[PDB]
Order: structure tokens, then C-alpha cells, then sequence
């Protein structure tokens, strides 16, 4: 009956484009669902070394990874065994603008991550191109249902060489392929940290978990 254990496996595969750049990446990981654990390790197989940041890429690389308290209904554990979808734009403060969409599938104890990514007008000499980005900063998303599914809007920034603030906006919308129990509005806090990039090979790990308000 519980198609998602306490340990999973994960791939990934994602094949994009940034500013006409054109790559291809893939990867395997563990996680913790029920802990909103998980790690990866990426290898770049098309566009290596990555010109641009892969601090742009690391969110792509699924809130089923989200420890959710009872009395928060768990949108992405009931979307199984069919999956779920998500789209998301990412809106950066200097005109860069992404779009990303992704199929997840389930497979026994295999997380199969699909991605696509289109980032365009990112500045020659911006924290992207010129790879000064050190890390997201911690955050907190909300989640509210609209046109029946979930949607998650986070406003997040990147911590650039030297000190200072890269601001983005992220729209995501995630779309369950079966009629689930709808959750209410509520957050999940995020923290990604990206471990040893070297253009080619990188390593990323994220602890979430879903929250209330303090009513």
C-alpha cells in the first residue's frame, strides 16, 4: 500500500539551454522522504564545464522530499503511484528568466526525475554567466491551491562572491496526474546547500519540511 519508502533511490536527467548554451546533466541520489532529506551527485554530459551558474539548475533538481506533519495534507505522497508534474518560472532580478518543467515517476524505490530548463537574457558579465553565485539562501515557500492543483510561489535569493543579494521569484505549479485529498494553504521551509562544483561534477543536498502558520 505505501508505494514511497523511508529510503529511496533517485535519477535524474535534465537537458536544457541557457542564453543558447546547450547542456545536458545527469545524476543519482538518495533521500528520506517522511525526513524531507535528500542528496545528490550531478555529472554533466553535454556543455561541460557549465559556463553558468548551477546554482540556476540545483532547485530543479520534488516536494515529496518534504517532511509534512498530520493535519497537512501531503499533496505529492498521495500523487503516487501515478506522479505528479511541475512547471516553474524563475523570474531573477536582472531580466534573467527561466522556465522548467518536469515529469516525476515512480519506479519500486526509484525516484525518475525529467527535466527541461530554457533560461534566457541572463547579462554577459551577471552572477550567472560569470558563475560568482555561492548559495541560495535558506527559505520559505508558500503553497495555495488554484484552478485545483497546488501552486508554490517563493521569493529567494543568491549569496554572490564578495557578500550581497541576487533576487529571484519563483511561480511553480504542480499538477498531479490522479484526485488526491487537497491540502490547505500552508509553507515548506527549503535549505539547499551545493557542495563541491568543478563545471562538470557537482554535489547538492536539501533538508524541507512542511509548516503552519502560528495561529
Amino acid at each position: 500500500k505505501q508505494y514511497i519508502p523511508d529510503d529511496m533511490e533517485l535519477i535524474f536527467h535534465m537537458d536544457g539551454n541557457v542564453n543558447g548554451h546547450y547542456f545536458t546533466i545527469v545524476a543519482t541520489g538518495k533521500a528520506k522522504p517522511y525526513e524531507g532529506k535528500q542528496n545528490l551527485k550531478a555529472t554533466v554530459t553535454k556543455g561541460a564545464p557549465l559556463p553558468f551558474s548551477t546554482d540556476i539548475l540545483s532547485t530543479v533538481m520534488n516536494r515529496c522530499i518534504v517532511h509534512y506533519p498530520p493535519g497537512i495534507p501531503d499533496y505529492f505522497k498521495q500523487s503516487f503511484p501515478e506522479g505528479y508534474s511541475w512547471e516553474r518560472t524563475f523570474a531573477f532580478e536582472d531580466g534573467g528568466f527561466c522556465t522548467v518543467s518536469a515529469d516525476i515517476k515512480l519506479k519500486d524505490n526509484c525516484f525518475i526525475h525529467t527535466s527541461m530548463f530554457h533560461g534566457t537574457n541572463f547579462p554577459a558579465d551577471g552572477p550567472v554567466m560569470q558563475r560568482k553565485t555561492i548559495q541560495w539562501e535558506k527559505s520559505i515557500e508558500k503553497m495555495t491551491v488554484s484552478d485545483g492543483i497546488v501552486k508554490g510561489d517563493i521569493t529567494m535569493f543568491l549569496l554572490l562572491e564578495g557578500g550581497g543579494k541576487y533576487r529571484c521569484q519563483f511561480h511553480t505549479s504542480y499538477k498531479a496526474k490522479k484526485v488526491v485529498e487537497m491540502p490547505q494553504s500552508h509553507y515548506v521551509e527549503h535549505s539547499i546547500e551545493r557542495t563541491n562544483d568543478d563545471g562538470t561534477q557537482f554535489e547538492l543536498n536539501e533538508h524541507a519540511v512542511a509548516r503552519l502558520n502560528e495561529i
